[PDB]
C-alpha cells in the first residue's frame, strides 16, 4: 500500500502530483507512443517533459510529489533524461525534500545537468517519518540554451533502497558557545570511497565530514563539527550522503547553541574580619543562560601571590583564612551543564581585610651596656606576622625614682627595618631601677613584651656639705664629723680625708697626713696632735667608681697652762 | 576579647567551665601555692586535676571548655601532666569537639598517656565559625591504675596555631554509590614527615590519607578517599593533622551517597512494524534515585549479531530501521549527575518485529531444457533478504490451452536451501505454449517473477483416421484422399504414402512405391495404375520429430471392355 510514484501513463494528478503555480512555468506531461514526434532530443515513452527551449536563464518550474507519512523503511527512486540540441545544459535538475510542510530547504539531490540522450536512475533515502511528513520537490532551473529534461518512472517503494544506504534517526544536539558541536550520524548499508558526506541545514552554513568509522559491511558512523560556534548557528540540521547511484538523508535535528553564564554585577561584601570575608554571592542576575549546576568563588590577592578558586553552595559565603592588612580581589564564576559550560567571571568585589591587634610583644629584650645615666637595650625584630598590620608603631616605656618622685616616660623607635634592632634611653638618675618594656601597637589593640628591669651604673657622688663639717677640739685631740653628700649616686663606700697643720702659736709642723674610713660612719677622732695648732681637713667622699669632690675646713687645737 | 582560657588561678567557673555531671566523677581544682603538699608525684602551681588512685577501670570525668562561636582564625592551647607512682597510665586523656551541641563525636586528640612528671604543651587548630559553634572536652579513663592527671593553662587565643596547620572550610561531597568519594583539605600552614593524617567521622568509619600535595611551606593539599561507598558511608566528616605539637581539624562536610538510577517497570510496547518498534519508555517510577539528566534505550537481537544504545529525548521513542523477522530485546538505562551516574538496565522488553511483504518475485527465471510433455526452469536463490519473513513459500504456476478449454496449475518447490535451484514442471500436451512465472509468498503479501513463456517439443503425431481415408478409382488411376491425424501434436510436415498392388482379374504385380506430399494437402492422385486391380495404401502422418502411425486402406481400380 505503498505508493507515491507515477509512470506517467495515467495522468500524474492520479499519482497525487502537481505544479507549484507561483513559480515561473509549468512541466508538461507527454506520450510519445500515442502522439508520436519527429523531434530527435525526446526519447520514447510517458514521462513529465521541460521544455526549456525558447526559455531564459533563470526560470524555473516545480512538480511535487504528495506527502509521504510512513512507518516502515522506504525508498524512493526515479529515472532522469538530459538532451540538447547544442551540448550545453538546458537547466539544472534540484530535489528538494520539505519536511512538515516548512521551508522548501536546500536542495538534496542535483545534476547540472550536461546532455546524455540516455535514462538514468537515481534512488533517495529519506528518514522522516510518521508522525512527521515530506513533500519531494523536483525543480528545473533553465539556463538560457534550447534543450529537454525528463522525469519517467517515480516509484515509491516499502524496502530499504539498494544503492543508498540508511540514516538512524539522529536526536537534537546542545552545545555551548565557542565549543564545537558533533553531529554524529548512524548508518545502515555500505558506504564506498567515491561517496559525498555532509552535514545539511536550513539557512545556517553546511559542515563537512569530520570522520568515518565502518563498523562492517552493513553499517557505518559518520561524524560532523560544527566549529567555534555561535547562536548564529543554532538550527535545523540534517546528515547527507551521496553515493554514484543515489542520496540519502537523515531527519533534521536541532542545534541549541547555549551561552555560557556570567553574572551582571559582582558579589556584595557582607561584612570584613581581619582572617575572613563573607560576601553575598550575587550570581542570581545572570548575563548568560542555562541551569547553574554549580557555582564557584575565585579570589586573588592585588599582589597576585595567593590566589585560590573554590566551590561555594549558598548565597551567603564566607572567605576564612584569609590575611590582615591585605587587599583582595573577588569574581564569581557559574557553570551551566556541558563542555563549555562554566564560562567568564563576573565582575570583581575589590575590598581589603583588617588589621589584627599584634600576635604578641617583641622578645630577646636584652640589656646591651648600662651607664651612670643612660642604657642601651635591643630586642629580635618581627615583620608583618607579629605586626599583622601594615601600619603600627613600636614605644619603649620606663619607669623609675629620683628619689622622691616617680618618672615615667615613653619613645618611639623607628627600627622598622633593622636586623638585630637597638634603642638607648638617655637622661636618666644613677644608681636607679629603670624597668623597662616595649610595647607595640597598632590601630586594633596592642601587646608589651616581657617587662626588664636594669639598675642604673653607679656613679661619683657630691661633696660633704660644708655646713655639715663640724669639729670639737681638744689640746692634743681633734673630733671630726660631716653628713654624707646631700647627692651620692651610689653608696658611699668610703671617705678619704686629710689634714694639715697650718699654724700654731709658734715649727716645723711637720705634722699631716691622711686617713680613710667606711662609709658608714661620718667622723673621724683625730689621734694625736699639737696643741694650739689649727688643722685644715679636706674631706672627699667615695663611691665604688671613685673619688667624689672636696669639702673642707679648718679646726684650732685647744691650749692649757703648761705643767709642770 | 578572645577568651575561653584558663590559668585556674580563679575558680574555673569563672572561665565557662562545666563538669557533665552525667558521668561518673569529678575533675578536681588546686592550688599547691597556697596549699602546700608532700606528695612527690604532684607538681606546683594552679591547675585541675583527675585523682585516678583508688579509683577502678573505665571510670571517667568529663571537664568542658565554654562554647566558642568565633570569626577570625584562633588557636587553642594547653598544658598537660601525668604522674604515677608505679609508672603506669593513671588514665587516658582524651579531647573531644563537639559541634553545634551535636554528638561528642569521636575524640581528636589524646596521649596514652604514660608519666613523666613534666608539663606538655599541645594546641588545637579547630576550623569552625560563626555561626556554627563548637565545645572542648576534657576527658580522662581511669585505667585502675593510682596515678594523677593535670591541665594547667588552657588558652583561646585570637591568631593561627604556630605548630599545626589550618585547614580551609571544606564543602559538602555527593557521590553515587559503588564509586569513591574523594575529601580534598585545602590547608594553611607546614606539615613534616612525622604528621599523622586521616578523615574523621561521627558513626562512620574513618578513612585514611590518599595523597598529599605541597604547594608552599604556607600550605598544602590532602587528599581521603572513602571506597567502594554505601548509603551506610554517608554521614558526616572532618579532616585530620595530627603534629608533634598538636592537632588540626577542618568543619565536619557531609557525605550523601545516592544510588543511581534503575527503571522499575520495562518499557510497554506501543506499535510493531516490519523495520520498526515503537515503544513507551516507563522509567517515571524508578529504583534509585536523583535528578534524571538524561535517558538511553538499550536494544539487542535475540542472537547478539547486532545491539545498539541510543539517547531518547521523550516518552514514545520510536526504535527504526531493525530488521523483520526478528527477535528483539529492549531495556532502558536512566542517569543521574556525576561519576558513576548512569547505573544498571532496567527490565526488558521481549518482542519481535513482523514480516515485510517480500522484496521482487525471484530472477534469471530460464528454461534449461524443454521436452514434449514436460519442461525445466531455474532462478536465482534469494535468502531473508528478498523473503523478509523466515516463513515463506515459492510457487511455479503455469497457464496453456489443449485446445478447446484452459488449464492451470500451481506447485510448490521446496529448494528453500539450494544453489541454482531447479524445477521440473510434468504432464504438459505438446507444442503448445506454456506460460510460467514464481509467485513468491509470505504472511503480509507476494510478488511475482517475471513471466516467461515456452513452446512445449512436438511429438510424433496420431494416425490418419481411417474413416476419412477415402478413394476414387478408375482404370489406370486411383485418387486418394484423407483427414489430418485427429491429434498432431506439432505442425504436419510431410505424409509419407505406400502402396502395394494386392491382386488382379489375373501377374506378377510388380507395381508398388512409397511417395511423399506436403502436409497442407490431404491428398494424392496416383499416377498410372493397372486396371481390374487392388492397391492397398498405407498413410503415415509427419511432424518435425518423425513419422507417426499408420492408417491403412484398399482401393481396387475399374475395368471395361478392351479396345480393339
Ligand atoms: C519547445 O518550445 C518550442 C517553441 O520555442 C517548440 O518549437 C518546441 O517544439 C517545444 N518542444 C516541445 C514541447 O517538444
Ligand atoms: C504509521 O504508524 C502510525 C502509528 O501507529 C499509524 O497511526 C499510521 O496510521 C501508520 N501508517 C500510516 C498511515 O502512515
Ligand atoms: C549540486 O548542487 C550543489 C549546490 O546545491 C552544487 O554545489 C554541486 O556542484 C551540484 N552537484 C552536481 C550537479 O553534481
Ligand atoms: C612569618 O613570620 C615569621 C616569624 O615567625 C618570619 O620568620 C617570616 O619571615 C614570616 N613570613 C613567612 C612565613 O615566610
Ligand atoms: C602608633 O601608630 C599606630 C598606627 O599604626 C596607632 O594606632 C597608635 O595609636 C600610635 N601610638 C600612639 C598612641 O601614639
Ligand atoms: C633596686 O632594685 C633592687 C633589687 O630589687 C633593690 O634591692 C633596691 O632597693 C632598688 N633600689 C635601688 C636604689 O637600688
Ligand atoms: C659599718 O659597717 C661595717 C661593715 O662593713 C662594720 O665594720 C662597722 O662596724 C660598721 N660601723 C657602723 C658605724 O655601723
Ligand atoms: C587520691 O585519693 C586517695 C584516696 O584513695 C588519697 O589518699 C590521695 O591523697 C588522693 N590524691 C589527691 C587528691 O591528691
Ligand atoms: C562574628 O561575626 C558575626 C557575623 O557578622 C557577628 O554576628 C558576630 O557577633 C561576630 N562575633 C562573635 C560574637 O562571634
Ligand atoms: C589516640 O586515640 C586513638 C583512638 O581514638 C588511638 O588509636 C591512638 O593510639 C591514640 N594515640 C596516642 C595516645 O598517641
Ligand atoms: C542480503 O541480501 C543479499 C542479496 O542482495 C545476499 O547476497 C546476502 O547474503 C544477504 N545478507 C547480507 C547483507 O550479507
Ligand atoms: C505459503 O506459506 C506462507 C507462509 O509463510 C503462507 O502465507 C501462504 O499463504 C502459503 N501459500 C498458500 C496460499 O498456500
Ligand atoms: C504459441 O506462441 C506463438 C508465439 O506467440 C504463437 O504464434 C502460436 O500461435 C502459439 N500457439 C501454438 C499452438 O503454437
Ligand atoms: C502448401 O504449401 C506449400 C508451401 O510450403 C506450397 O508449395 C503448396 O503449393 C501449398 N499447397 C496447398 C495445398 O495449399
Ligand atoms: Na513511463
Ligand atoms: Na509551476
Ligand atoms: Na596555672
Ligand atoms: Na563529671
Amino acid at each position: 500500500t505503498f505508493s507515491g510514484g507515477c509512470l506517467f501513463d495515467e495522468p500524474y494528478s492520479t499519482c497525487g502530483y502537481s505544479q507549484s503555480e507561483g513559480d515561473d512555468f509549468n512541466w508538461e506531461q507527454v506520450n510519445t507512443l500515442t502522439k508520436p514526434t519527429s523531434d530527435p532530443w525526446m526519447p520514447s515513452g510517458s514521462f513529465m517533459l521541460v521544455n526549456a527551449s525558447g526559455r531564459p536563464e533563470g526560470q524555473r518550474a516545480h512538480l511535487l510529489l504528495p506527502q509521504l507519512k510512513e512507518n516502515d523503511t522506504h525508498c524512493i527512486d526515479f529515472h532522469y533524461f538530459v538532451s540538447s540540441k547544442s551540448n550545453s545544459p538546458p537547466g539544472l535538475l534540484n530535489v528538494y525534500v520539505k519536511v512538515n510542510n516548512g521551508p522548501l530547504g536546500n536542495p538534496i539531490w542535483n545534476i547540472s545537468g550536461d546532455p546524455t540522450r540516455t535514462w538514468n536512475r537515481a534512488e533517495l533515502a529519506i528518514s522522516t517519518f510518521w508522525p512527521n511528513f515530506y513533500q519531494v520537490i523536483f525543480e528545473v532551473i533553465t539556463s538560457g540554451h534550447q534543450g529537454y529534461l525528463a522525469i519517467d518512472e517515480v516509484k515509491v517503494l516499502g524496502h530499504p533502497c539498494t544503492r543508498t544506504p540508511h540514516f538512524l534517526r539522529i536526536q537534537n544536539v546542545e552545545v555551548n558557545a565557542g565549543q564545537f558541536a558533533t553531529f554524529q550520524c548512524s548508518a545502515i548499508g555500505r558506504t564506498v570511497a567515491g561517496d559525498r558526506l555532509w552535514l545539511q541545514g536550513i539557512d545556517v552554513r553546511d559542515a563537512p565530514l569530520k570522520e568515518i568509522k565502518v563498523t562492517s559491511s552493513r553499517r557505518f558512523i559518520a561524524s560532523f563539527n560544527v566549529v567555534n560556534t555561535t547562536k548564529r548557528d543554532a538550527g535545523k540540521y540534517r546528515c547527507m550522503i551521496r553515493t554514484e547511484g543515489g542520496v540519502g538523508i537523515s531527519n533534521y535535528a536541532e542545534l541549541v547553541v547555549k551561552e555560557p553564564p556570567v553574572p551582571i554585577a559582582p558579589p556584595q561584601l557582607a561584612s570584613v574580619g581581619a582572617t575572613y570575608l563573607w560576601i553575598q554571592l550575587n550570581a542570581n542576575s545572570i548575563n548568560g543562560d542555562g541551569p547553574i549546576v554549580a557555582r564557584e568563588v575565585e579570589y586573588c590577592t592585588a599582589s597576585g601571590s595567593w590566589n585560590d578558586r573554590q566551590p561555594v553552595d549558598s548565597t551567603s559565603y564566607k572567605i576564612g583564612h584569609l590575611d590582615p592588612d591585605t587587599e583582595y580581589e573577588i569574581s564569581v564564576l557559574l557553570t551551566r551543564p556541558g563542555e563549555g559550560g562554566t564560562g567568564s567571571p563576573g565582575p570583581a568585589l575589590r575590598t581589603r581585610t583588617k588589621c589584627a591587634d599584634p600576635m604578641r610583644g617583641p622578645r630577646k629584650l636584652e640589656v646591651v651596656e648600662v651607664k651612670s645615666r643612660q642604657i642601651t637595650i635591643r630586642w629580635e625584630p618581627f615583620g608583618y606576622n607579629v605586626t599583622r598590620c601594615h601600619s603600627y608603631n613600636l614605644t619603649v616605656h620606663y619607669c623609675y625614682q629620683v628619689g622622691g618622685q616617680e618618672q615615667v616616660r615613653e619613645e618611639v623607635s623607628w627600627d622598622t627595618e633593622n636586623s638585630h634592632p637597638q634603642h638607648t634611653i638617655t637622661n636618666l638618675s644613677p644608681y636607679t631601677n629603670v624597668s623597662v618594656k616595649l610595647i607595640l601597637m597598632n590601630p586594633e589593640g596592642r601587646k608589651e613584651s616581657q617587662e626588664l628591669i636594669v639598675q642604673t651604673d653607679e656613679d661619683l657622688p657630691g661633696a660633704v656639705p660644708t655646713e655639715s663639717i663640724q669639729g670639737s677640739t681638744f689640746e692634743e685631740k681633734i673630733f671630726l664629723q660631716w653628713r654624707e653628700p646631700t647627692q651620692t649616686y651610689g653608696v658611699i663606700t668610703l671617705y678619704e680625708i686629710t689634714y694639715k697643720a697650718v699654724s700654731s702659736f709658734d715649727d716645723l709642723s711637720n705634722q699631716s697626713g691622711r686617713v680613710s674610713k667606711l662609709g658608714n660612719e661620718t667622723h673621724f677622732l683625730f689621734f694625736g696632735l699639737y696643741p694650739g695648732t689649727t688643722y685644715s681637713f679636706t674631706i672627699r667622699a667615695s663611691t665604688a667608681k671613685g673619688f667624689g669632690p672636696p669639702a673642707t675646713n679648718q679646726f684650732t687645737t685647744k691650749i692649757s697652762a703648761p705643767s709642770m
